[PDB]
């Protein structure tokens, strides 16, 4: 943390953050979500990290070079250490990226290595080559070299993500799935795991072996798994929570804005809220049905009437303010809702649905006040506007993500937040073979457009192909865009160091501090 001159620090430097749900895991290769990543940044540090405003910055690597954007060489700081006092080396990264690529690990982020185009990754994911053929090597203990199959000018931006953090081989090998328990875990971030009570709390304590430990101010942070946004706000206002999770409740937000304006942080956020359609399950494999659901949803009502938290109505998957996004707003978004409703009803009748035989399906969401209230409003709107019947189902976060990967659903509430600020951080998740494709969308034309983005050496041509890829997704109605999120949360006045400037919201508790109050 960088404490400003004259700030008086509190005697006790402890922090309580709500984290939205129980984490899937603490293993960097087994996670895919925001809650998971929130805890992961405090425990495991990759090559680069985000600074307090979100800029890619030195992590374990203190400096790096690239040759033609294809060979990237990272110089690891000599004092980087794990919490057991042993050095973090380039060998740790070689093992870790291999474990990520290895199909036996079944990481949800195995494709992150395809997004960066690390040599031989396609064959490794397919089982054609062993994970040891991955295009990474330790040139010495403090030098990690990555070789890509084509120039990727933004490659380094990918490296602040948890999937490319190191994991301790000896703990993984000796303890297997229990390597993340407090007694067994080894970590190289600013914190160490002290306690993990499932569905109660995760408690982290400062790691004295962290290379930049002298700048760490918070001594202990607790992450809570509260999925009720109303409850989160309640325990923040009671004094227990210092920073809520950034999912705000419809019940109280209007009131909070007027009651505690200075505590309500509302900043840009590169995330899109949408209804994910299972594209491989009839009748959702018919474009007419998917298009009807997309058009009959009234975003103005959801965004401005039912939620009204500053969100913008969405017409694409990639947020239009992503660095590199130059998207074409489709004609259907400019129409009136009445015109969208007629078009929707017309495609539905063409797909064989009648009043006698209506379209009935499930709408899966993860437990939450926000998601439930939004799903109830969406069910009503689709019933009223299009004649479809929806059966709402809630699941806890970890189960919900597994259900979407399994494909055991019809429509699911969904939200993707950028991992790096560039349109492919969204677009690559819709590739046919992406480990993150929970839409189960497979379009050879979409795949080709993205493939072509690294075959040109022009950002103008790249941006045009990204727009065309969004247009292909849209013409196929792969998803139902709802709104672009804003990052809205409550932060006590005494919590210093949270700028709200990073649109990826990659917060590190090592950057924060408690002002005397
Ligand atoms: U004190
Ligand atoms: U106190
Ligand atoms: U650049
Ligand atoms: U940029
Ligand atoms: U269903
Ligand atoms: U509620
Ligand atoms: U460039
Ligand atoms: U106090």
């Amino acid at each position: 943390a960088d404490v400003p001159a004259g700030v008086q620090l509190a005697d006790k430097q402890t922090l309580v953050r709500n984290n939205g749900s129980e984490v899937q895991s603490l293993d960097p290769h087994k996670i895919e979500g925001v809650p998971e990543s929130n805890v992961s940044r405090d425990l495991f540090e990759g090559l680069l990290i985000s600074d307090v405003e979100g800029h890619p910055s030195p992590g374990v690597a203190e400096k790096w070079e690239n040759k033609d954007f294809k060979v990237w060489t990272f110089h690891l700081r000599e004092n980087a250490k794990w919490s057991d006092g042993t050095p973090v080396t380039a060998h740790d990264f070689v093992y870790s990226w291999q474990r990520l690529a290895d199909p036996n690990t079944a990481s949800p982020y195995a494709s992150y290595l395809q997004y960066g185009h690390i040599a031989n990754i396609d064959d490794i994911i397919a089982g054609k080559k062993p994970a040891t053929d991955l295009g990474v090597k330790a040139l010495d203990d403090h030098t990690f070299e990555v070789t890509l199959s084509e120039p990727v000018p933004y490659f380094y931006k990918l490296l602040v993500h948890p999937s490319v953090s190191p994991v301790p081989k000896s703990a993984v090998e000796k303890f297997g799935d229990k390597w993340t328990q407090p007694a067994n875990i080894v970590t190289n971030g600013a914190y160490k795991l002290k306690n993990w009570v499932v569905n109660e709390r995760i408690v982290l304590e400062r790691n004295p072996q962290y290379w930049d430990n002298a700048k760490t101010v918070i001594n202990q942070v607790t992450y809570l798994p509260i999925s009720s946004e109303v409850t989160d706000v309640n325990r923040y206002r009671s004094g227990e929570i210092d920073m809520t999770y950034n999912n705000m409740p419809i019940e109280l937000f209007q009131k909070l804005k007027k009651e505690i304006p200075n505590e309500v942080r509302v900043d840009p956020y590169l995330c899109t809220y949408y209804y994910e359609i299972n594209n491989q399950k009839a009748p959702f494999n018919d474009v007419r049905v998917r298009t009807a659901l997309k058009l009959a949803l009234d975003r103005d009502i959801i965004v401005n009437k039912v939620k009204n938290q500053g969100d913008l109505p969405a017409y694409s998957y990639t947020p239009p303010y992503t660095d590199g996004a130059k998207l074409v707003e489709p004609e259907w978004f400019k129409w009136s809702q009445q015109k969208r409703n007629e078009e929707a009803k017309k495609l539905l009748a063409e797909a064989g649905f009648t009043a006698d035989k209506p379209l009935t399906f499930d709408l899966l969401y993860n437990t939450s006040d926000l998601h439930k209230k939004l799903a109830i409003a969406v069910a009503s709107i689709w019933k009223k506007n299009l004649g479809v019947n929806v059966n709402l189902e809630n699941q806890e976060w970890k189960t919900f993500l597994d259900t979407r990967h399994q494909g055991t659903f019809d429509v699911a509430r969904a939200g993707w937040c950028a991992d790096y600020n560039e349109p492919t951080s969204f677009l690559n998740t819709m590739l046919s073979d992406s480990s993150n494709n929970t839409a189960h969308y497979k379009s050879p034309a979409f795949d080709k457009l993205i493939a072509d983005t690294l075959k040109v050496a022009d950002d103008t041509q790249r941006s045009e192909l990204y727009a065309k890829a969004e247009q292909q997704l849209d013409k196929d109605s792969a998803i139902v865009p709802v709104y672009y999120y804003v990052n809205a949360r409550l932060v006590k006045p005494w919590v210093g160091g949270y700028t709200g400037k990073d649109p990826l919201d990659n917060i590190y508790v090592k950057n924060l501090y408690i002002i005397k109050h």
